[PDB]
């Protein structure tokens, strides 16, 4: 959830 873990 929340994205790629990139940012999140």
């Amino acid at each position: 959830f929340x994205x790629s873990x990139a940012l999140l």
